[PDB]
């Protein structure tokens, strides 16, 4: 969407930043995990987004706020990577190795 940014809005719930289908980075602990915006809900005066952990299908999916999601941009990547590399073992723990 490319166009001018002009238009007032009433006193209604806030608008989200990320869109469904767009690849984003969710925060599921001391490490970032690749995910995509499944849905976008708004309540309790906060905007959330149904994340879908790519790692495993329907992996106990959970709802996350707008601060727990990243724009999956270079900047954001700089971290997601720093962590994924900072702690390998931990990241591996839990997962079922294989496919060697």
């Amino acid at each position: 969407g490319s166009s001018g940014s002009s238009g007032m809005a009433p006193k209604q719930d806030p608008k989200p930043k990320f869109q469904e289908g767009e690849r984003v980075l969710c925060f599921h602990g001391p490490l970032l995990y690749e995910a995509k915006c499944v849905k976008v809900a708004i309540k309790d005066k906060q905007v959330k987004y149904f994340i879908h952990y790519s790692g495993w299908n329907k992996n106990w999916d959970e709802w996350v706020p707008e601060s727990r999601v990243l724009k999956y941009v270079d900047t954001n990547l700089q971290k997601q990577r720093e962590l994924q590399k900072a702690n390998q073992e931990q990241y591996a723990e839990g997962k079922m190795r294989g496919a060697a």
